[PDB]
DNA sequence: GGGGGAAGGATTAT
DNA sequence: TCATGAATCCTTCCCCC
């Protein structure tokens, strides 16, 4: 198998910089902002301009506010980079029609009966890059290897505007001097427990027995690990389909007072109807940020698809649940839709 | 025992 | 005084043959 892994370069940064070309070269921050008060919400992505100094995805607005004033904040305006995505990944069915979206910005390409070998691959990299970049003015990072895993390191390695294939003998090396957080799939919590058992690169996973990594981190990354370690990883290039959809909106101060919450709630799930787009969910799930902005859920699964009106009823009893079996209060509350008919 | 699948907290990446 | 303008992961838990 012979994988290509196009990674976006700070993607919704960079499609503000298309849309407004005056912004390259200055510091770019596409936040989303909360609305509970002056500058809160996070970070969505910084082009490098602003990662220089530290302000990075996932860190609050006020916090990267606090490192670069000056810097542009721009709203995130997530419906045009989907569709600027939307179409970068239709360049990319072109190249290969086994392709795996991964995200709004990363997508998986089989290209094994496309290329013959890694040379081939690059080639077909460098001009994947070129088309991206004429077509939409998008920079992407293309990492090419045996499987998923390894063509996202590849990808990782290469980024910014970059393009990098870990052979087969790289990619035995990796196995062995990797930093085993480096890992796809591995975030903080995983890293940390993998360090208490012992294991740091991948290799140790095959040191120490099963059980007690399994015990540890669980049975599914376990095996995962293991299989990487053996390079025995080699999962298939498919299509990914949403498996649940969403809304969740903060309100204006913080409640357990079921009717003040209403409000919200309903607007989440009218709201969460219409991205259904066209799907009938059997199964909703209604999902309240706490105050000390812990998460609590409840939900209930129908042996037929759930009208608007059924959810708009069984949401109300899911966040009696949640009122009822969690003291806190509520700062956000939202639904979830799944199990799509 | 384990297929199946529901429930919901845990985890990942932004 | 945090959001993914969340989504998936994945571990229980339970029914039932
Ligand atoms: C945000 C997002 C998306 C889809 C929708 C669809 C319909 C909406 C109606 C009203 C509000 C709203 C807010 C955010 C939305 C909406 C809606 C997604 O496509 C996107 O990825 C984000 O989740
Ligand atoms: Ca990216
Ligand atoms: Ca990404």
């Amino acid at each position: 198998m012979i994988v290509l892994f196009v990674d976006f370069d700070y993607f919704y940064a960079q499609v503000e910089e298309v849309l407004n070309p005056s912004l390259k070269g200055k510091p770019v921050v596409v936040c989303v902002f909360s609305g509970r008060f002056e500058d809160s919400g996070a970070v969505a992505t910084a082009n490098y301009e602003a990662r220089k100094f530290g302000v990075k995805a996932g860190i609050p607005i006020v916090e990267a506010k606090k490192i670069l004033p000056n810097a542009v904040y721009l709203p995130m305006r997530k419906e045009v980079y989907q569709q600027v995505s939307s179409r970068i990944m239709n360049l990319l069915r072109e190249y290969s029609e086994k392709i795996e979206i991964a995200s709004i910005d990363e997508a998986y390409l089989d290209i094994s009966d496309k290329v013959r070998d890694y040379r081939e691959a690059y080639n077909l990299g460098l001009e994947i890059k070129n088309k991206i970049l004429e077509k939409e003015k998008i920079t992407v990072t293309v990492g090419i290897s045996k499987n998923k895993v390894f063509a996202k390191i590849a990808a990782d390695m290469a980024k910014p505007n970059g393009i990098k294939v870990i052979d087969d003998e790289e990619v035995k090396r990796l196995i062995r001097e990797l930093d085993i957080a480096d890992v796809p799939g591995i975030g903080n919590i995983t890293a940390e427990k993998l360090k208490k058992l012992g294991i740091n690169k991948l290799v140790d996973t095959l040191s120490i027995e099963f059980d007690k990594l399994k015990g540890m981190i669980g049975e599914a990354k376990a095996k995962y690990l293991i299989s990487l370690a053996r390079d025995e990883y080699n999962e298939p290039i498919r299509t990914r389909v949403r498996k649940s959809i969403g809304r969740i909106v903060t309100m204006k101060r913080n409640s357990r007072n079921l009717e003040e919450i209403k409000p919200y709630l309903f607007r989440a799930i009218e709201e969460s109807y219409y991205k259904l787009d066209k799907r009938i969910p059997k199964a909703i799930h209604v999902v309240a940020v706490t105050e000390d902005l812990d998460i609590v859920s409840r939900g209930r699964t129908f042996p037929h698809g759930i009208s608007k009106e059924t959810a708009y009823s069984e949401s109300v009893k899911l966040l009696q649940k949640i009122l009822e079996e969690d003291e806190r209060k509520i700062r956000r509350i939202g639904v979830r839709f799944s199990k799509f008919i």
